[PDB]
């Protein structure tokens, strides 16, 4: 069922770095990992927690669709990108925090940890700030348990409804082609260390799905390109992508 693969090592230290790759193939429900250990260790999720973040509050009606526009508050921040009004497909897509604070602000402690118990969602710990506990809280979960948490998503199988998992699915697009189509959150942890990095999602082929987590370390922003490239190149060693 699960296979390590201990070569694939290379991918990170040839960066003067380390990580883990864990990739499950759907048709054939078998996993492969670099490093079953790390595959297995919980990190602060950062901002992959955009996925269960955004499934609550579609679900709640604090979000009313992917067009609903969450003004800028005006207050400047040093992300450009932060500094103007968002949806939620650019919310996710520019990792907007402060839209997603206030996400979890109306939310609220006790929905918040109830949905992320019937999502079975890592430690499903909330302990922490309820507008930053998944950056600097008490809320951890592991490259294996993305994988479990990402199959119920793509399945339909979350409880909440099939609308919600419908629009965070089509947020979390990052890029089509006519070979593959890959939906995927990055992560960026900073406050508690080990600093690291997070990819996550699936690759959809015309007959099959590869899912896909990762995390590495990132001791300076310097390197986050490297979640995707690397993540890239295993999957292009594998011959799931061209
Ligand atoms: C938080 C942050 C701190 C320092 C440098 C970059 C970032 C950042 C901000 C927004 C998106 C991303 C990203 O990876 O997509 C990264």
């Amino acid at each position: 069922e699960w296979q390590e693969n201990k070569s694939w090592n290379a991918h990170f230290t040839e960066h003067k770095s380390q990580g883990v790759v864990v990739l499950w193939n759907e048709n054939k429900q078998q996993g492969f990992t670099n490093n079953l250990k790390r595959a297995n260790q919980a990190f602060l999720p950062a901002s992959t927690f955009k996925i269960p973040n955004s499934l609550i509050a579609l679900d709640l009606g604090v979000v009313k669709d992917e067009h609903q526009v969450f003004k800028w508050d005006g207050q400047t921040r040093d992300i450009a990108t932060w500094n103007r009004d968002h949806n939620l497909i650019t919310a996710m897509k520019y990792s907007v925090v402060p839209v997603y604070q206030e996400f979890a602000r109306q939310i609220g402690e006790a929905r918040m940890s109830k949905m992320l118990h019937a999502f079975d969602y890592g430690n499903e710990d909330i302990s922490g700030n309820v507008d930053s506990f998944w950056l600097d809280g008490g809320i951890r979960i592991s490259a294996t348990e993305q994988i479990s948490f990402l199959r119920k998503l793509y399945h339909n199988k979350l409880h909440v409804s099939e609308r919600s998992q419908r629009i965070v699915k089509q947020a979390m697009l990052t890029e089509a082609n006519g070979d593959y189509i890959i939906r995927a959150k990055t992560g960026y942890s900073t406050r508690i260390e080990p600093k690291i990095g997070w990819w996550v999602g699936w690759v959809e082929l015309d007959d099959n799905v590869w899912f896909f987590a990762m995390n590495m370390d990132m001791p300076t922003s310097d390197g986050l390109g490297l979640r995707q490239a690397i993540t890239k190149e295993v999957l292009k060693q594998e011959k799931i992508i061209p």
